[PDB]
C-alpha cells in the first residue's frame, strides 16, 4: 500500500522495507565539488538501434514503457558496468510544480523530472533474479528542466490520455528511446538502489550530466495522470519522486574532467 501520499510516502516506507535505511539507497544528492573523475571508467556505450518497446502502462506511481528484452536488442555497457545490461522498460518521476520533481538532486538542485532508463544484466537470466544481485541492474537516469520541447517525448505524451488511472496500458510499439536523449553521455557514478519499494540494493546508478529539455505543455500532461484507478476519486500523479537518501560510505565518480 505504499505510495507517495501523506500518509503512505517514503517517510513510512521502511516500516514495511527496512532496508529504506539501508547502507545504500537511492537518489542521492550529487555534490559535483566532491565526486572525483576516474580515469578507470571506460566510455558508456548505449545500444538502442534495435530497441523494441511494446506498450506503456500506469502502474499507480509512474508510467512505464516496456520493452521487449527477451533478446539482446537495446543494451547498456561500458562505463562502470561489466557485461551487458538489457533494456527492460523506461519511467520517469516529476513534480506538481517545475522547480521539484528529480529524485537525484545536483548540488542540492531539483530538476522538474527524471528519466530512468532500467537495464538488467543479461548474465543473471532475467529481472526477477537480477534484482537478488548487488550488480543486477543498470538505471541510467536522465534530468529533465523545463524551456524547449523534446520533439522525442511528444509520442509518451500524446498516448497518455488512453493510460489515465492505474492498470490501464496501451500499445506503444516502435518508439525510439535514442529520442530522449541528451547530446552528451558524460555521467556520474554510484552503487544504490530502486527508488521505490522494494528499495533493493541491486543498481549502478549512471546518471547523466547532460539534461535533456522538455516544454511546459509536456510536463502538464504528465501532471494529468492519476494515481488512482478508474472510477475512484481522482488523485493526480506528481510528486511521485523519492528525497535524496544519506550518501554514507560511498564515493560518487565522475567520467569527465
Ligand atoms: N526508480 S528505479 O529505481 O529506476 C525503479 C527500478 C525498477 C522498478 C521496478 O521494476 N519495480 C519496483 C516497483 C514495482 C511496483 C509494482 O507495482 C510492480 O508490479 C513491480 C515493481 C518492480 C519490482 C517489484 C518487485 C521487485 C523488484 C522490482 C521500479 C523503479
Ligand atoms: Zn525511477
Amino acid at each position: 500500500h505504499w505510495g507517495y501520499g501523506k500518509h503512505n510516502g517514503p517517510e513510512h516506507w521502511h516500516k514495511d522495507f527496512p532496508i529504506a535505511k539501508g547502507e545504500r539507497q537511492s537518489p542521492v544528492d550529487i555534490d559535483t565539488h566532491t565526486a572525483k573523475y576516474d580515469p578507470s571508467l571506460k566510455p558508456l556505450s548505449v545500444s538502442y538501434d534495435q530497441a523494441t518497446s511494446l506498450r506503456i502502462l500506469n502502474n499507480g506511481h509512474a508510467f512505464n514503457v516496456e520493452f521487449d528484452d527477451s533478446q539482446d536488442k537495446a543494451v547498456l555497457k561500458g562505463g562502470p558496468l561489466d557485461g551487458t545490461y538489457r533494456l527492460i522498460q523506461f519511467h520517469f518521476h516529476w513534480g506538481s510544480l517545475d522547480g521539484q520533481g528529480s529524485e537525484h538532486t545536483v548540488d542540492k538542485k531539483k530538476y522538474a523530472a527524471e528519466l530512468h532508463l532500467v537495464h538488467w544484466n543479461t548474465k543473471y537470466g532475467d529481472f526477477g533474479k537480477a534484482v537478488q544481485q548487488p550488480d543486477g541492474l543498470a538505471v541510467l537516469g536522465i534530468f529533465l528542466k523545463v524551456g524547449s520541447a523534446k520533439p522525442g517525448l511528444q509520442k509518451v505524451v500524446d498516448v497518455l490520455d488512453s493510460i489515465k488511472t492505474k492498470g490501464k496500458s496501451a500499445d506503444f510499439t516502435n518508439f525510439d528511446p535514442r529520442g530522449l536523449l541528451p547530446e552528451s553521455l558524460d555521467y556520474w557514478t554510484y552503487p544504490g538502489s530502486l527508488t521505490t519499494p522494494p528499495l533493493l540494493e541491486c543498481v549502478t546508478w549512471i546518471v547523466l550530466k547532460e539534461p535533456i529539455s522538455v516544454s511546459s505543455e509536456q510536463v502538464l500532461k504528465f501532471r494529468k495522470l492519476n494515481f488512482n484507478g478508474e472510477g475512484e476519486p481522482e488523485e493526480l500523479m506528481v510528486d511521485n519522486w523519492r528525497p535524496a537518501q544519506p550518501l554514507k560510505n560511498r564515493q560518487i565518480k565522475a567520467s569527465f574532467k
